[PDB]
C-alpha cells in the first residue's frame, strides 16, 4: 500500500541516478572524441609513415586510460543500455586503428586485436566488449578512407600503392557479401562500399593506360 | 594473421547466430502481442453500459498465459543481454504494463505499483536479475493508462456514472503531480508526457461539464 | 536468335500488355465516374427520403455491373493481381459506397459477399474476378470516416438518436479491427485514421448525454 | 446478416492463412538469395580460368531449381502477381546471373526461355511460375553494368581485347531498347543508366586505340 | 548563315521576348496592389457590409483599367505564352469577385458575371479570357474565407449565417465532385475543400447542440 | 444559375479539353516512335553516310504527315495551351534535323530550315510554329551528340572530323553567349555545353600529341 | 609582387578579418545570452507590471553588451558582419515590442525599439535596425501572443483573448500593405495567418461557451 | 508623438519601396555590366585558338573603358558606406572582371595581377579610400577562375603546337596552389571552389608530363 505521491518520489530517486551515470559518461565520450580527433588529424597527414603510426599509438595509450575510466561510470552488465552514448566514437576508433595496421602491414587488423589496442576486452573475458556492428562500420569508415588515399597517392606520386588497395577493398567487398547483414545502418553504410571499389578501381585503369 | 577470407566467415558465424536469436525473440513477442490484444478488447468493453469484477478476473486469467509466454521468451536469449534484444518487446511490455494499471485500477481505484506489475506478469524485480522491468517502460504504460482514463471519464457520463469522472480527475491529477517531480530525459518519455496535460485537461472539463449541469 | 531478334520480340510482347492496360483504363475512367454520381447522391444525406437516396443508389448499381462486365472482357482472368492497381481505387470506393447503402437501409455491416453480389462480381469459391479481403476492409474504413461525419451533421438536422446507433457501431469495427492482425502497411496507416473516427464519435454522444436527450 | 464481430473472426482466419503463406516464402527467398550471393562471388572472381568459375557457376544452379520447386509448393501457382513483390529481387539477380555466365562462354545474350530452362522454371505457354518479361530487362540490364566494370578492368590486367568485344556488344543492347516503349518507371529509370555504361565502354575502347591496339 | 548571324538574330527575338515579359511585371505588380487592397477592404467583415461591396465594386473599377493595359503589352493570341505572369492575381481577383457576391447575394457568382466585372472578354470573344482552372481555383480559395467567416460570424453574434455558409460550401463540393479534376495543382487544392467543409459542419453543430 | 448548373457546365468545358489532350497523346505517340527510329538510324554512324542521311530524310516524310495530323487535333490560336505535349518530341525532332544537316554539310541548320523539313510554318504564317527555346534546346542535344561522335570517330580511325566538331562545338559557345538566357530549363542545359567543348577540345589535345 | 608575396600580404588581411568575426560571436554569446534570460522571464507569463520592470532593467544588460559590439568592428561595415547578430537582434525586436505590448497594449515604434536598445537611428549613422529584423521581431511576436492567448484561457482570463486578437488582425492588416520581396520575410509571414486563425478560434471557443 | 498600428505599416512601406527601387536600379546596371563582361570574355577567349595575343590585351583594355563607366554609375545607385546590402547583385560580375583583368595581365607579363591593380583597371577604389570596394573573397574568386582557364588554355596550346605555354602555365598554378596552402579560408562557397584548384593542378601537371615522356 503506496500512495501515487511515494510511488513517483521512488521513481525520481531512480531516475536522478541513472541521469547521473549519463552525465558522467558523456564527459568522458567528451575526451574519447578529442582524443579520436587528434588521431585522425594526425593519420590524415598521409594524404614518415611509420612516424605518424608511432605517434597515433601513443595516442592510442591516451585511449586505454579514458576507456578503463569510461569503464568506472556505469555497472559491466549494463552495456547495452548505454551503448548508444560512445557508438559513434568506438566506431571511429576502430576505423583508426584498423587505418594504423592497414599503413604499417598492408592488412586488416582482426578484431581481438582491435579490442588489444584499446585497453577492452574479447568476448570471453566480460567486461567491456566490442560488438560485431562496431567493428563492421569501422571497417566501412576505413574503405572510405582508403579509397580517398588511392587518389591522393598517384598525387604525391606513390604509384604503387593504389594497386595494393584496390585488392584489399575487393577483398573487404567479398567478405560482406558473405554476410547476410539485417542491421538498416549496417547494410545503409555497406551500400557505399561499392562507390569506393568503382573508386579504386578506376585509380588503377588510368595508371595501367599511361605511360603504355 | 587471419586474411580477410577468414575473419568474415567468422563474423558470418557470430552474425547468423544473433540473427537466429532475433527471428526466435519476434515469434514469441508475435504470441504476446496477441495475448495483450485480447486482454485489451476485454477491458475495454468497459466503455459500452458497464459487471466489471468479471471482466477483471477473466482478464487475470489471460495473464496466465502472458506469464507463460514470458517464461517462453526467457529461454530465445541470454539473459544478460537483456538490453541488447529490448526494443523487440519494449512496445508489448509497456502495453501490458498499462494493461494491469488497468485492471488494478478498475478493482481498486489506485495506481499499480512496479513490483506488483511484475508478479503479475511472472517477471522479476530488480535485485534478482533476469528479466527486469524497466522505470521507463513502468512510466510509459502509465501515461497510456491515462490516456485510457481519460476516455472512460467521457462514456462513463454517457451510461449514466456520473460520480466516475470525478473520481478519474483526481487521479489524474495525482499522475500529473507525480511527473512533475521527475526530471524526464529520455526523449521519446518527455514526448509522452506532452500527452498527460491534455487528458487533464479533458478530464477536468468532463468534472466542470458535471458541475454546471442541473 | 540475335540480340536484335530477341528485342522485336520483346517489343511484341510489350506492346500486347500496354493495350490491355489502355482498355482497362478507359472501362475504370466509366467507373470511377458511376463511382462519383453514387457518392454525391448518398453525401446529401449531410442536409437531412434517406431511403429515397439508398433507392436511387441501387439504380446506380445496375451501370456498375454493366462496366464490371465490361471490364472482365479487357484482361485474362487468372492474370486478375497483375492489373489490381488499375482499378484498386474505384473498387475500395464502391465497397465503402456499398456498405454506405447497406448502413442507411438496415443499420449493419455489409458482409464481403453481399457486396460482390450488389456489384455483379463472383466470391472466391467461383474463379475470375474476386473482392481482395484488404480492398473490402479499406472500404469499410472509408464508411467509419463518412458515419464519423454523419454523426455530427445528424445532430444538426435535429436526429438525436442516430449518433449513439454510429457510435456502437464504429465500437463494433474498432473491436473488429483489433482481432486481425494487419501487415499490409497502407491498411495498417488506414486503421490508424479509426481511432480519431471512435473518438469523434463517443464525444458527439456524450455532448448529447450530458445535455439529455 | 452475420454481425461485425462473426464478419471479423472470418476474415482473421483469411489474413492469418495469407500471412502464412507470405512467410513460407519470405523463408525460400531467404536460401534463394543466399545461393546467388554465392553464385555472384563466384563470378566476380573474372574481376582480377574462366571456363572454371562458369562449370562451377552451373553447379549452384542446381540448388537454385531446387530452391524455386520449392518455392512454387508455398503458394497456389495462379496467384503469382500477388507474391511476386518477394522475389522480384532475386529473380532478377538470378537473370543477370544466368546471363552473365552465358556471356562469359559465348560472348551473347541468352534469350529468355533460355534463362528459364537455367532456372528450373516454365515458360509462358505452360502454366505456373513464369519470367515476366520486366523482370528479364532489369537482369540485363544489371549484366550492362557488370560488364561496362568488367570492360575496365579488363584493361588493368592486359587484357585489350574483351572490352570492345563488350563495346559492341553493349551498343546491341543500347539498340535493342531503344525499339521498346518502355512504361513501367522502375524499368524506365534502370534504362536511364544503361547510357552511362554505354558511354564508359566506348570511352575505355577509345583510350585503347589512341594507344594503339 | 554562319553560327554567328544564326546567334545575333536569335539574340533579338530574345531581347524582344524578355522586353514584353518585363513590362507585363509592372503592371502585374499595380494590379497585385489594387487586389490588395480590396482584400483588406473586403476582410473588414472578420469583425454594415453594403459598404464595404459598394467600395470594393468602385476599385474593380481601377482593375479594368490596368486589365485593358495588360492587353496593350502583349499579343492577344499568345495569353498562354505569358499566362504564368498573371496566374497569381487573376485568381485573388475571382476570389475577391466571388466574395463580393456572395456578401451580396448569397450565391456563387457565375464565371460570365466574373469576366464582366474585371472588364475582360468571355470564351466566344476572343482576347484576354478567364481560364476554367483560374476561375475554379479562385472558388476554392473563397470556400476557405467562408470557412474562416463562419467561425468569426459566431464570435461577433451572428448564428445565422454560419448555417448559409454550411449549405453553401457543401454545395460546392458537390460540384466539384462532378468534375473528373487532372490538373495537379487543382487536385491538390481540392484536396483542401475537405477541412473547409468539416470545419463549418463542426461550427454548426456547435450551434445547434446549444440551441440556435 | 445554381451551383450545381454552374458546374454541370464546367464539366462539360473540362471533358472537351481532356479530350483534346488525350487525342494529341496519342498521335505524339507516334511521333516520338518515328523519333526513336530516326534516332537508331543514325547513332548508327558510331560504328555509307549519305546513305542514312537519305533513309533518314524519307522517315521525316513520315513526321511531316504526323504533325499535319496533330494540327487536327487542337485549335490552331492556342499552341501554347498544349504545348508541354509535344515540349520533348519537337526538340529531338530539332536535334535529328540538325543532326541530319550537320552530317550532310557540317552546317548549323537555321531555325527555318528545321520548320521545313519538319513541314511545320515559320513565325509569320500562323499555325504549328517553331519557338526559339525549342530550336536552342535541340541544338544544345546535337553539342552532346556530337562530342560523343567525336570520340567514336578516332575509334574508327577518322582523325580529322574531331577537328572540325571540335571548332564547330566551339561557335557554338560562342554564340550562347551572345544571350542572355532567362528561361532555366535552357539555362540548365546550357551549362551542359561547356562539358562538351572540354571534352572534344582535349580529344584534338590527344590527337595532336601523337601527330595526326 | 610575385605570387607568394601577395598570398601572404592576403593572409594578412584574412587573419585580421577573422579576428573581428570571432570578437563578435564572444559579444553575440552574452547577447543571446541576457536574451533567453529576458524571454524565460517574460514567458514567465505563461503581476506583470513587476515582470516588466525586471525585463526593462536586463535591456541596460543589453545596452551596455550592444556599445561593446560596436567596438568589435568598423561602423562603415554593419552589413559586412551583420548575419552573426541577425538572430539575436531579431529575438531583442520581439521581446521589447513584448515588454510594450504587456504594459501597453500596443505595439513598438521601430525607434522607440532603437531606444530600448540602445542603438541610433537610421539618421545618425554607426549601429542601426534594419526594417527587415523589425518586421522579423514583430511576427515572433504575434506567435509568442497567440500561444498566450491559449494560456490566458487556462489561467481563468477570458478578456485578454479579445484583445489579442484584436492587435493581431491589426498587425495582419498591415502587413497587407506591405509588398514583400525578402524571401526569409515573406516565408515568415505566411506564418502569421495560422496566428490569426489560431487566436479567432480562442475568441470562438469563448463565445459559444457554455 | 505616438503612433497606430496603421500608420506604423504605412510608414514601414515607404522604406521597403524605396529599397527595392535601389535593387531594381542596381540590377539594370549589372545587366550591362555582365554583358560588356560577355563580350571581354569571347574576346580574350579567342586564345584557344593565339599569334596575335597583344592585340586581343589591347582592344580588352578598350572595353574595360565601358566597365569603369557602368561601375561609377553603379555607385550613384546606392549608398556607399551600404556595400554589402546590396553586395550579393553584383558578386558574380565583379567576380567574372577579377578574373578577365588577371586573364589579360597573364596573357601581357605572364604575371599575377596584384588586387589593387584590378581595382586601377576596373576604375575602383582601393581599402584605403571608402566608396566601392573589392573584396578579398571576390579577388580569390577571380584568381581561382582564371586557374580553370589557364589549364584550358594549357591543353589547348599543345594542340596549337606551343609547347612552351604549358610548361610556364605549370610553375604559375602550382605558384597558386602554394599560395592558398597559407590562407585559412573559413568562407564556404570559397573553400568548395578552392576545392577545384586542385583539379587544375592536376590536368596542368598531366599535360607537362605528356609533353615530357615526348622529349620538349
Amino acid at each position: 500500500s503506496m500512495s501515487v505521491s511515494e510511488i513517483f518520489v521512488e521513481l525520481q530517486g531512480f531516475l536522478a541516478a541513472e541521469q547521473d551515470i549519463r552525465e558522467e559518461i558523456r564527459k568522458v565520450v567528451q575526451s574519447l572524441e578529442q582524443t579520436a580527433r587528434e588521431i585522425l588529424t594526425l593519420l590524415q597527414g598521409v594524404h614518415d609513415i611509420p612516424k605518424r603510426c608511432l605517434k597515433a599509438r601513443e595516442h592510442f595509450g591516451t585511449v586505454k586510460t579514458h576507456l578503463t575510466s569510461l569503464k568506472t561510470k556505469f555497472p559491466a552488465e549494463q552495456y547495452y543500455r548505454f551503448h548508444e552514448h560512445w557508438r559513434f566514437v568506438l566506431q571511429r576508433l576502430v576505423f583508426l586503428a584498423a587505418f594504423v595496421v592497414y599503413l604499417e602491414t598492408e592488412t586488416l587488423v582482426t578484431r581481438e586485436a582491435v579490442t588489444e589496442i584499446l585497453g577492452i576486452e574479447p568476448d570471453r573475458e566480460k567486461g567491456f566488449h566490442l560488438d560485431v556492428e562496431d567493428y563492421l562500420s569501422g571497417v566501412l569508415i576505413l574503405a572510405s578512407e582508403l579509397s580517398r588515399l588511392s587518389v591522393n597517392s598517384v598525387t604525391a606520386g606513390d604509384y604503387s600503392r593504389p594497386l595494393h588497395i584496390s585488392t584489399f577493398i575487393n577483398e573487404l567487398d567479398s567478405g560482406f557479401r558473405l554476410l547476410n547483414l539485417k542491421n538498416d545502418s549496417l547494410r545503409k553504410r555497406y551500400d557505399g562500399l561499392k562507390y569506393d571499389v568503382k573508386k579504386v578501381e578506376e585509380v588503377v585503369y588510368d595508371l595501367s593506360i599511361r605511360g603504355f
